[PDB]
């Protein structure tokens, strides 16, 4: 049925967004290794920027809030992931 080709569809489409979470945690990881600081690695003006290149490149269908709510799980992710 077209409802199961367009899940089908949405199925790949999630495995292509893991990969690249996963290879962007790879490069958070490096810049962690890289970077030789005080109780935390959590830098807003980052988060900031990176946010606000984000939301340029928005041209999709969801608003720029639902947009940032999953960019800030990413990030908050990949911090995680350095600090472990
Ligand atoms: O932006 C952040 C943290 C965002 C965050 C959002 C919500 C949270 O509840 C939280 O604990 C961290 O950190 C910068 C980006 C980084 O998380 C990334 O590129 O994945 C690396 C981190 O070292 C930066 O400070």
């Amino acid at each position: 049925t077209e409802l199961e080709l367009l899940r089908q569809k949405a199925d790949e489409l999630n495995l292509q967004i893991l990969k690249l979470i996963n290879e962007r945690g790879n490069v958070v990881k490096e810049i962690g290794k890289a970077k030789e600081q005080g109780v935390n690695r959590f830098d807003p003006v980052r988060e900031r920027t990176m946010l606000n290149n984000i939301i340029e490149n928005n041209d999709g269908p969801f608003e720029n809030s639902t947009i940032q709510h999953i960019f800030k799980e990413i990030f908050k992710a990949g911090l995680e992931l350095q600090e472990e």
